[PDB]
């Protein structure tokens, strides 16, 4: 597996991130390969707020949310996917795919053998994060959703699928706003996407990469949204039913009503097939990236858990 490391000083700037790193090496299928995670709040916690992250960013994403979860006295654990953040970087765009991604996070609550987990997700970290109870289920005691869903065929959630090519300046202005230039600039990309964001902000989306030679899991993400593969298709589904008759725990979700990829259209079809998913928080002003109203979200979910 040809990988490379974001080098260290890339980090040294960063805005309202004050968390220190943590590293994984030797995950079963990831031989060579070292993941960056976050883990804050009481380390002898009961409970641990998973918090996965999507597409382009990294667990930099979580940096509102963290002291959220961390005050109520959890533990939270925020991963960066490999080919993000802090973690290493596969060169090559025909090693990352959905099992690759889903299999390291397996590995990883394995490692780190979480319990209790309340898994949070957004973007491709609901894409993946949304099958992962169904591969160790005695694990998982609650779920915070933002705008995400189930990487499904278009026949099995048409709603999963339609988003993909309307509106023009939504999955598809995304897409070609990824896969297309030659210099990719996630700074003016999230600035574009996650318009609350300030110049310091965006730039933390640009630190883990130097360069394209970087960027072959930012690159590969959108083209698997696009054009699914059976591993995806099959796991996707089984997660389906997963939500629909075997979920038991409780749930809160937050809609960024004003999303062009993941909005209500792709949300409410979501909230059907989660058992027991009350009415969600919709968040009037909110895009894509639900986070940046993350304060608020961490904060209302929390009181939502504790009330019922």
């Amino acid at each position: 597996i040809n990988a490379i490391r974001t080098p260290d000083q890339r980090f040294s700037n960063l805005d309202q991130y004050p968390f220190s790193p943590n590293y994984l090496d030797d995950l079963p299928g990831y031989p060579g390969l070292r993941a960056h995670y976050l883990d804050e709040g009481n380390s002898d916690a009961e409970d641990v707020f998973l918090c996965l992250h999507g597409e382009p960013t990294w667990s930099y994403l979580y940096r509102k949310m963290i002291p959220v979860f961390a005050e109520s006295g959890a533990r939270v654990i925020a991963p960066d996917f490999f080919g993000f953040g802090k973690s290493d970087k596969p060169v090559d765009e025909e090693d990352y795919t959905f099992e690759f991604h889903r299999n390291f996070l397996l590995a990883l609550i394995e490692r780190l053998d979480l319990r209790n987990i309340t898994l949070v997700v957004q973007d491709w970290g609901g894409f993946l994060g949304l099958t992962l109870p169904m591969a160790d289920p005695s694990r998982f005691k609650r779920l915070i959703i933002m705008n995400a869903c189930l990487m499904t065929d278009p026949v099995t959630q048409p709603a999963f699928s339609a988003f993909v090519t309307q509106p023009a300046d939504g999955f598809t202005a995304w897409k070609y706003d990824l896969v297309t230039p030659s210099d990719l600039r996630l700074d003016q990309f999230m600035k574009r996407w996650a318009p609350t964001l300030t110049e310091a902000e965006a730039s933390a989306y640009a630190a883990p990469f130097p360069d394209t030679s970087y960027q072959a899991g930012v690159r590969k993400f959108p083209k698997m949204v696009a054009q699914r593969d059976q591993a995806c298709i099959d796991i996707s589904t089984e997660a389906i039913s997963f939500w629909q008759n075997d979920w038991n725990g409780q749930t809160f979700m937050a809609i960024g009503m004003k999303d062009k990829l993941l909005g209500p259209d792709v949300m409410y079809p979501m909230k059907a097939l989660i058992n027991g998913c009350p009415e969600p928080l919709e968040i009037a002003d909110a895009g894509h990236f639900v986070q940046e109203f993350g304060e608020q979200v961490a904060r209302e979910a929390l009181k939502h858990f504790a009330e019922t």
